[PDB]
């Protein structure tokens, strides 16, 4: 039934949150601790998820690196008290969301996938984040795409219409990817397969998870390896 | 200097000609004679660059998919005499532009040059046509562009300067890298590195080959892993 797997990639498949931290940490050093850093890192992502909660609310895009960098630059301010960045730091910081390193499962689960699907990523990353994300993360896709593509952002049905226009497929032949119930939620109603990967620790050792029951989405798994054993795709050497 | 290399594919990194040519005999059959098919191969290239002249002229674009099918269902008028295809053989035969196999060279020479750029397609074909190429080809892309993304076909300058901007890179830091002058004279035009390709087998042993003279482009080679060497990429 699927032609193409569309996946979302950070968090999905990157292990956005460790690289964030460490990333900031490498930068920053002593000018910030781990603790406050962590703080930091999760507030980032959730004025990053509001702006483009408040994007997708005006079907407006712009640079979602712009959207970290204002975000970052929004944080310094809130905690300037107890550090500071330069311009010079605030781009090295916000680069670390395009230095997405993958859970370790991911290489080989898009390479398993690839003997009977195309595999792409579609993210809200601008095109050039999710191309450099490839390199750190170790990911190869048949296509790139990008909402820089569309103009518009996930959930909008425009991401995963205009993926399955471009991949030359019927929506209903994308199983999108995802580790974000409101990813699949959106793709399920242009008619996408749903996929949802758990990643216990996508938000650190105590981080919050989803508890997506079995039922509610196409395939619920642990690993990129494990959806692909469960559509079928022959297992690596 | 350069961070990332965009590759025309078709011709370029693929035979495309070998391709259509095998591909059409294994659909047609015992309906046309590979000198025949050869010559209607070479005619559907021609009608489609006609049509793209067209629509590049006209400013338009258009499913290159379609302009390859219309364009064989014209080539079919043609040698009607000489052979049919069904509606469902006009959609195999047109698929075979997007199997396209890649020259031996191509593969590893995209792979060596992975370790120090970004490797990306800019294609005139439709979107889903390069990446089943890729497929065909064993192309691995850091990323897929096409005309289809820009509402524009290579030369129109906002095609490299799209994947400049796509990218995130400046125009003079892509190397552009095509077998047709064409576009490097087009990706030259916005700023871009060039990076020519012979395939003397491009159209076939009695193809008519571009007056490509060394020093013309930035870098004029006979393979990817040539052009790797000479853009200091170690080999793997």
């Amino acid at each position: 039934q699927f032609r193409a797997l569309l996946f979302d990639v950070q968090g999905t498949l990157t292990d956005f949150r460790s690289t964030l931290i460490e990333h900031g940490l490498s930068i920053l050093g002593d000018r910030v601790d781990r603790e406050l850093w962590e703080e930091l890192v999760d507030q980032w992502r959730g004025c990053y998820r509001d702006e483009l909660d408040s994007l997708v609310k005006q079907e407006k895009w712009r640079s979602v690196r712009a959207v970290y960098r204002d975000s970052l630059i929004n944080l310094l301010a809130k905690f300037s008290d107890s550090f500071c960045a330069t311009s010079a730091e605030v781009e090295l910081l916000t680069d670390g969301w395009e230095r997405l390193r993958s859970w370790p499962d991911v290489p080989s689960g898009l390479e398993q996938l690839r003997s009977k699907y195309l595999v792409a990523a579609l993210t809200n990353a601008d095109f050039s984040a999710i191309v450099n994300v490839g390199r750190s993360a170790k990911l190869q896709w048949d296509a790139v795409l990008s909402a820089q593509l569309f103009g518009a952002y996930k959930p909008h049905r425009s991401t995963y219409e205009g993926a399955a226009t471009l991949l030359g497929i019927a929506p209903s032949e994308i199983l999108m990817v995802a580790s974000h119930a409101y990813d699949l939620e959106a793709a399920r109603e242009v008619g996408a397969g749903t996929a949802y990967v758990r990643r216990p620790l996508q938000y650190g050792p105590t981080g919050r998870t989803e508890d997506v029951p079995d039922g509610r989405f196409d395939f619920l798994v642990d690993s990129i390896s494990e959806l692909a054993d469960q559509l079928g795709c022959p297992r690596l050497g």
